[PDB]
């Protein structure tokens, strides 16, 4: 949670706030789909303002998993009430992602676990399978 959210969080108490995202679709060299586990999740963040889409994808990447990246392709933007959540504190979010295929060009893996598609765990925010293809 930057500074940012967290000091709009402050004036707007648990009203709702529109949190512009990225996710990001990792694969290594044998196919296998890289998610974490806090429901398992894409690796994942809020966009900060001044940053890019594909900015913020690679800056999110490295510090959920450690591993450097370049965008490959966008994935599509995806949002509306499906991708509404309520913390348990009564804060709410409603979240538009924008998914990019990510290529690794360095780095290593700081849990974070590989999963081949046929294996995926199921994921909170309702992403279509197109994603991952």
């Amino acid at each position: 949670l930057s500074l940012y959210y967290k000091k709009i969080r402050e004036q707007l108490g648990h009203e709702l706030i529109f949190m512009p995202s990225v996710a990001a679709v990792i694969k290594n060299e044998q196919g296998e789909l890289l998610f974490q586990y806090p429901y398992w999740s894409l690796p994942a963040g809020a966009i900060e303002p001044g940053e890019t889409p594909e900015e913020a994808v690679i800056r999110e990447v490295w510090e959920e998993t450690g591993l450097k990246v370049q965008v490959k392709k966008q994935k599509g933007v995806f949002g509306g009430k499906e991708f509404r959540y309520t913390y348990a504190n009564g804060d709410k979010v409603e979240y538009i992602v924008v998914v990019f295929e990510c290529e690794i060009t360095s780095g290593k893996l700081k849990k974070l676990q590989y999963f081949s598609f046929s294996e995926k765990p199921p994921l909170a925010l309702p992403y279509p399978d197109k994603i991952f293809l």
